[PDB]
């Protein structure tokens, strides 16, 4: 008796992540429109450009805390309570938005989910591995099934939460995301006791008595500095929301920049570290375009599409839908393609070009029909079809390339945060008048950088 040939404990983690992703993407399917609504009622005193910028840097920070939660579980609290309390914090963030408050609660909600997701996201995946003994061949299949639950929860969420918003408003819709995470907690708590190893109720590499003080020193310096920077900013008058967004952008980009300067400074090993830079650049750019689906394309869906008969947030389901459609294809493909399968950097290259083609595609309707009318939903369908096609190329191979150390490995995960941070800047350039320029410009540029990468793709391979 199994769960698709896997240990029964996988079903518990399948359900857990499905409902967490449900809560996350259900919220992000409507959060932008929600901010638009608050602005329209004079409740939220920002521009739409700023609102969209918030979406991007919010994503960026969620990914950033994700690279930290694994450490916290392994060394301090344990993987299983990390997931649980991470879940509680996520639920609370959604609770906060369900309350009769308005713009005043946006910050508290965002902070809660950033921290909570950071605790839950990397450690659920960790617990999936713990189901299999070392050298169990089912491991790949198991993680593949787990990912399917992630995509599934991301697919039904905008459909259900978006419908709820249309029916009963934002506060009810947000409460459904909260309920979703709660379901995840229910199945996780009572399901984990039955099948998860008690070993992971505690940290696996707990701090040694001599390790505690320098860690405390380390984290307290970082906080002190961060606080100091925020102090100076307010003194010199750089205390607007765009200013803080710029600060987090800087932090998000400085972290990998420092790591690269750190590695390159500290002979044969070296060339590869330099060799990874164009790949890391290609990763950031792909994620940038891909992350804009919930921001720029969300705006385009709400303003430029004949979507009078269905909740416009439903467009956010296309991303995980195409992932699920493409997945069993590429599974077969990389297997059947035995003879001369492309290298990992080529995938990176072609992947970025596809993401670039997705934006180029979106430039056509405005150039052909103008940007004052509305166009068919199919333009967006085609765009997501393309960029997900690019994801199938670069995503399954991403951590594979970069692992050919500990900070270096984290940097694949950070490419997601940096592309999103870059988005916090670029996304403010998009509007009705600049639409055709925006898409063409960043579309062509991405393709060319993919063109460059394929030229470079052999030297890097050999290394
Ligand atoms: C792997 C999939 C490849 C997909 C790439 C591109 C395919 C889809 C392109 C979208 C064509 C636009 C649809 C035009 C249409 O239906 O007519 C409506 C007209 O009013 C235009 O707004
Ligand atoms: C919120 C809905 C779930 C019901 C749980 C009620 C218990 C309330 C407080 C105590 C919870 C601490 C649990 C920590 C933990 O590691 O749980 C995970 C493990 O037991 C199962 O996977
Ligand atoms: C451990 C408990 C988890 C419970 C999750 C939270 C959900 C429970 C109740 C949801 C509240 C519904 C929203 C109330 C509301 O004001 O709706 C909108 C109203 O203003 C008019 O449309
Ligand atoms: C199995 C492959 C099927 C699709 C081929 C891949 C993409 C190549 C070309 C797609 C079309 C490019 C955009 C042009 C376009 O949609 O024009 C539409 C009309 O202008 C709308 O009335
Ligand atoms: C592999 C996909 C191939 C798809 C078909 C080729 C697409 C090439 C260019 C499409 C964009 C052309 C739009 C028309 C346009 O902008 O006209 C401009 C006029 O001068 C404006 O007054
Ligand atoms: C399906 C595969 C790839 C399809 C994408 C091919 C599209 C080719 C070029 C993108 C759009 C062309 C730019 C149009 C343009 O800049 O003209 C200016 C407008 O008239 C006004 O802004």
């Amino acid at each position: 008796k199994t769960f698709f040939g896997q240990p029964l404990g996988l079903s518990t983690l399948f359900m857990t992540e499905m409902w967490e992703r449900f809560s996350y993407y259900g919220m992000r399917a409507i959060l932008l429109y929600y901010m638009w609504f608050l602005i329209s009622t004079g409740d939220l005193h920002i521009t739409r450009a700023t609102a969209a910028s918030i979406m991007a840097i919010y994503a960026s920070m969620v990914y950033l805390s994700g690279t930290i939660g694994g450490f916290v579980a392994d060394r301090i609290i344990g993987a299983r309570p990390a997931v649980f309390w991470g879940g509680v914090l996520i639920m609370l963030g959604h609770i906060v938005l369900a309350l009769p408050f308005g713009a005043s609660a946006l910050f508290g909600s965002i902070i809660l989910i950033i921290i909570g997701t950071g605790f839950l996201k990397p450690n659920v995946s960790t617990l999936v591995g713990t189901l299999y003994d070392e050298h169990d061949r089912r491991r790949d299949a198991g993680f593949s099934i787990f990912v399917f639950g992630i995509n599934l929860g991301a697919f039904i969420a905008p459909l259900i939460v978006g419908a709820a918003q249309e029916a009963a408003g934002y506060h009810v819709a947000f409460s459904l995301a909260a309920i979703g995470m709660f379901i995840g907690l229910l199945v996780y708590y009572f399901g984990g006791k039955k099948t998860l190893d008690p070993h992971y109720l505690r940290p696996t590499d707990p701090l040694a008595p001599e390790e505690v003080k320098p860690l405390l020193v380390k984290v307290s310096l970082a906080v002190a500095g961060f606080i100091a920077i925020i102090v100076v900013m307010n003194l010199v008058g750089w205390n607007s929301l765009p200013a803080y967004i710029n600060l987090l952008t800087i932090v998000a980009i400085a972290i990998p920049v420092f790591y690269f300067a750190w590695m390159i400074s500290s002979s044969t090993e070296h060339l590869r570290v330099v060799s990874y830079i164009p790949l890391f650049i290609a990763a950031v750019l792909f994620w940038a375009i891909e992350e804009q689906g919930s921001v720029v394309l969300a705006t385009f869906a709400a303003e430029r599409v004949d979507s009078s008969w269905f909740p416009v947030s439903w467009f956010q389901s296309l991303n995980p839908l195409f992932i699920m459609l493409y997945t069993p294809f590429f599974a077969w493909l990389w297997t059947a393609w035995k003879k001369n399968q492309p290298s990992s950097p080529t995938k990176f290259a072609v992947g970025l070009m596809f993401a670039g083609l997705s934006f180029l595609l979106m430039a056509i309707p405005g150039a052909l029909y103008g940007t004052s009318g509305k166009v068919s939903p199919l333009w967006l369908v085609g765009s997501w079809a393309l960029v997900i096609l690019g994801e199938m190329l670069i995503s399954p191979v991403g951590l594979s390339v970069t692992t050919k150390n500990s900070q270096m490995m984290s940097m694949w995960f950070l490419s997601s945060s940096v592309g999103s941070a870059l988005n916090a800047q670029l996304v403010t350039l998009y509007n009705a008048k600049s639409e055709v320029a925006y898409f063409s410009y960043f579309g062509l540029g991405s393709v060319v950088l993919g063109i460059v990468l394929v030229f470079l793709s052999k030297r890097i391979q050999g290394l």
